[PDB]
């Protein structure tokens, strides 16, 4: 249920701002950084919302005005779409599927250009949607550097150390419009997802729900994203989506959501909730141990399947032949 | 059609001695060793019957009396079954499938014991069937050594050399009763199949008919054998068996059938044709070239599928989990 803002400022959000879906959910725990139960959830690669890390405390003051003045004059990737759904696609893989035409369009622009194009849309009451998704890098101005340096590296570096993770891979800055949706997908890195402005509903599914969520082929541009349209699920093609069960939370400013690697997550910016701002923190997972303990975890079986698809594509010389060979291998033999 | 024996001794066999099956066939070429077309078929890994190799010329005099006196006192593997079908099973794999109970029983016996047990059956008019299948080895007596040494090694060694094959792996001695059937299966080695006594109908299918012939799982004891019962094909489980097309021949004494590696073959001893005797010659195939030429041959795709099954069984720690993972990989994704 919705949390209540300090100073009797009312519920920060209400249930009318959440989209409606076909499956049930149960809440992700919201705990203090100091709560041993939080450390045990992270250790066991289960999601948890930490309410008091201060991980991005200097960025809580961020808004569009502030960022435009200080984020510098680098290029920012901005996606545009006529739908609320911003399905990720990997442009390096579009050669394998020359029949895939994305629904989002990516435009590289300056931050002020992003603010203006967003202003124009608001002014003319258009229905075009934008989502800025850009890795933070050296081109940011001095006050963003100062803010970045003031993140709680003491806390997150200890996490990284305790869990045996690899190095921080990148931080993604995410600025979306109310109602934007990033469809369900899993990532191969560990993620601390730090909410800065506005509210995002996060729906996670464990790796053992692979069978219910139907990822695209590995060589397709939408590798790791679900094929299922959550707004109109096709149960004839995706029957096990009728068994899917999620873990849900709404993060607001100050919250940090641990999204364990291989966990599926669907992310939406709350309807009529204004713009959202988030920064994520991606780490490579801990190395695979030399001695493999059986039984294997769910995410290890996902990794085996990915590797089988990649090797078959290499061996056959063409990723389009992956599906026919696999069918030939199973029909009348393993089904 | 049936060939005619020299000296106006009539057709050696007639069509009434062949079992009846559901698919069509066309003949395998019968050619002279000296015929360039024969060399081109072998070079292109296509079956051919060579009528004049003299490969096992000293063994053409072999019968049960002769062999019993001279084959020595080693152990011979003899299979018994209540059916005409002698489905091969690999005893080293029976641990993976503790629910598989063979229909053939293997008994290790002396050759005279084989002749006697065969006599008893004939005497009492029983319907029990035997099939002796034994690798030739050092225990054979001097006259079999002399016979073996007189095979046409000049011709077969040149074949082995020309084709880049590996070393002769083994020679299998095969002594079966009229009507015995070895069900359809493929082998991973190259085979020169030398007929000595009686007549065997050989039905081959190219490796690109994998999809029509439904081999057992790699880790099952009947790895490489078809699951399809040729006498009662289940078209609901094995629908593509309705598209299978074979290449057929009847080999008699003096004939040598080249069975290329990965080619499926079904072998039957002709009804009411007496005992049959055969010796095969298995060679490892030529090494896989360093530079892989695309497109891949059918047998190369079979080998990829085999390797995928073997690695998945190793990675998962249990061959029983191979089928569920493969289904999970394909359902709603590649089918
Ligand atoms: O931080 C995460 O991991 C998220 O999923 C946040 C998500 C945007 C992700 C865009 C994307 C999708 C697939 C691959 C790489 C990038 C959002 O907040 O809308
Ligand atoms: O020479 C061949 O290759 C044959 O198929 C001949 C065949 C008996 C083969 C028995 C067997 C089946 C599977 C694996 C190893 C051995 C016959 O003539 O009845
Ligand atoms: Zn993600
Ligand atoms: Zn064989």
């Amino acid at each position: 249920e919705p949390r209540e803002e300090a100073g009797a400022l009312g519920p920060a959000w209400d249930e009318s701002q959440l989209r409606s879906y076909s499956f049930p959910t149960r809440p992700i725990p919201r705990l203090s950084q100091s709560d041993p139960r939080a450390e045990e959830l992270i250790e066991n690669e289960e999601p948890v919302v930490l309410t008091d890390t201060n991980l991005v405390y200097p960025a809580l003051k961020w808004d569009l005005e502030y960022l435009q003045e200080n984020i510098g004059n680098g290029d920012f990737s901005v996606y545009s779409a006529s739908t609320h759904k911003f399905l990720y696609y990997d442009e390096k893989k579009m050669a394998n599927f020359q029949n895939f035409k994305p629904r989002s369009n990516r435009e590289e622009m300056k931050f002020h250009e992003f603010v203006e194009k967003l202003q124009d849309i608001q002014q003319r009451g258009g229905e075009e949607r934008l989502y800025l998704q850009q890795t933070l890098n050296d081109t940011v101005g001095r006050k963003i550097v100062m803010d970045f340096l003031g993140f709680n590296w003491n806390w997150i570096n200890k996490q990284q150390g305790k869990r045996g993770w690899g190095q921080l891979t990148s931080n993604l800055l995410l600025i979306g419009m109310e109602g934007n949706v990033t469809p369900a997908h899993y990532d191969e890195q560990q993620n601390f997802f730090a909410q800065i402005k506005g509210y995002k509903r996060c729906i996670l599914f464990p790796p053992d729900q692979f069978e219910c969520l139907y990822p695209y082929p590995v060589h397709h541009p939408c590798d790791r994203q679900s094929q299922v349209d959550f707004d109109n699920p096709d149960y004839e093609r995706f029957p096990n989506f009728q068994n899917v069960v999620g873990y849900e939370t709404v993060v607001g400013p100050g919250d940090v959501l641990y999204i364990p690697m291989y966990w599926w997550h669907h992310i939406e910016s709350l309807l009529n909730g204004g713009i959202t701002i988030t920064v994520n923190f991606w780490y490579k997972g801990a190395p695979t141990p030399k001695r493999i303990e059986y039984p294997l975890k769910a995410h290890q079986k996902v990794a085996i399947m990915r590797n089988i698809e990649k090797m078959l594509g290499e061996a056959l010389g063409n990723p389009q032949e992956v599906g026919p060979l696999l069918n030939t291998m199973i029909k009348g033999r393993y089904n």
